[PDB]
RNA sequence: GUUGAAACAGGGUCAGCUUGCCGUAGGUGGCAUCGCCCUCGUC
């Protein structure tokens, strides 16, 4: 098990209700806290699973209404012309998030030969405490960068100290299991938080 | 290296135009510097 320790100034775990309009998810979605953990490492043989995350900074938003772009790029077509395909997103993003995500992770099917847990937890371990990367991650959205850590075991003051609010229905981890190489055909598994008692634990499918 | 990506607040718009702080009003009226005091005493 590993508890890094996701911050940022903003965050937008867009609620998938709210895209167009982005309403961040309360806390950290524990697919957006999982790719975070492939940001930091990722192979096809590791495969992230959040246990717990733990909220770090009380659930305080800011509402940013981006002129993001309507359309996707396209083969097709060889420019946007934004002004052209404008859209207003607005965004209520998360302002100073914290998340010290309690992940651990499995084997794939495709763990190759050098299938050690082992050499991908201490390659992971590494790279959190050294602060390396494949990619900064991104606290649900890559404008907004997670000033990771990798903590021992705490290292923050986690807010909601009493029994705190339940957040619903959250995203849990979009999956990915019908899907080809490279992620075609998903589906969203979704999970009561189950509350947020103080660090929300997550469910493992 | 399979997992939200890409994304503008843009482009720009004199707060201008202009309008006495004025007209006008005694500082007056009035009040003793007074009352008084050897330059002495003397060589």
């Amino acid at each position: 098990r590993f508890i890094l320790e996701i911050s940022g100034d903003l965050a937008c775990f867009t609620r998938s209700e709210l895209k167009v309009e982005r309403v961040s998810y309360p806390v950290i979605t524990p697919s957006a806290a999982r790719n975070i953990l492939m940001a930091i490492l990722w192979k096809p043989a590791i495969r992230w699973k959040v246990l717990k995350i733990e909220i770090l900074k009380p659930i305080q938003w800011t509402n940013i209404r981006r002129n993001e772009v309507g359309t996707k790029m396209s083969e097709r077509s060889g420019s946007l012309y934004i002004e052209d395909n404008r859209q207003q997103r607005a965004s209520m993003l998360l302002k100073d998030v914290a998340y010290r995500i309690h992940a651990d992770f499995d084997m794939t099917s495709e763990a190759g030969e050098s299938d050690n847990y082992v050499k991908f937890a201490e390659m992971f371990k590494r790279r959190a405490k050294k602060g390396q990367y494949f990619h900064q991650p991104y606290l649900g959205c890559r404008e907004f960068p997670c000033d990771f850590r990798l903590l021992e075991k705490a290292e923050d003051g986690l807010p909601l100290e009493d029994i705190t609010q339940d957040f619903g229905f959250m995203l849990y981890d979009m999956d990915f299991s019908k899907s080809d190489p490279r992620d075609s055909n998903n589906a969203e598994p979704m999970f009561y938080q189950c509350k947020a008692v103080n660090g929300v634990i997550t469910v493992p499918p």
